RNA sequence: AGAAAAAGAAAGACGAAGCACUUCUUUUUCGCCAGGUUUACUGUAAUUGUGAAAAGGUUGGAAGAUCUGGCCAAAGAAGGU
């Protein structure tokens, strides 16, 4: 950070939030705030993804519902990809038992990509089916 | 594979500026097949038909011969009168 460095600052953060810095319930959103102005929208979205990682504020479903809402309503793509991916793998709200036809549908229908991104992640934890056809 | 993060892109209806501001809701990226859905028609093989050039006197059956003298040649390859 004394180095400028935008870049690898937020990637210092990530990797210290993966090395198990703190949660606390409050270290989460802590770590994300010192991670998120840092030059960079991208930052942002990887301090929200280390956020989904530690998932000590990443139990508010419907919040990463809508910090995502937002995310891929402009279009970032390494915010929805991350976010969208570890929420349906924390059980965010990325699909549903009942809605998830449209849920997970929509989450690849939303732009031309995100498509192969849950070919990443999202459609390896697919589950919008118990059969064969989806 | 070992565990040692990853790396991506379309339109339509809705508010708005009479489009774009993006936010919700569906849309497709050939292994090799096969008609077709009209082509922006224009530069880039060729066939066949066309494809130029003045007159006079002489002998002879008849001139292309002859004497006098002009014209074409990217045609003086040839073939008949």
């Amino acid at each position: 950070a004394a180095a400028a460095a935008a870049a690898a600052a937020a990637a210092a953060a990530a990797a210290a939030a993966a090395a198990a810095a703190a949660a606390a319930a409050a270290a989460a959103a802590a770590a994300a705030a010192a991670a998120a102005a840092a030059a960079a929208a991208a930052a942002a979205a990887a301090a929200a993804a280390a956020a989904a990682a530690a998932a000590a504020a990443a139990a508010a479903a419907a919040a990463a519902a809508a910090a995502a809402a937002a995310a891929a309503a402009a279009a970032a793509a390494a915010a929805a990809a991350a976010a969208a991916a570890a929420a349906a793998a924390a059980a965010a709200a990325a699909a549903a038992a009942a809605a998830a036809a449209a849920a997970a549908a929509a989450a690849a229908a939303a732009a031309a990509a995100a498509a192969a991104a849950a070919a990443a992640a999202a459609a390896a934890a697919a589950a919008a089916a118990a059969a064969a056809a989806a």
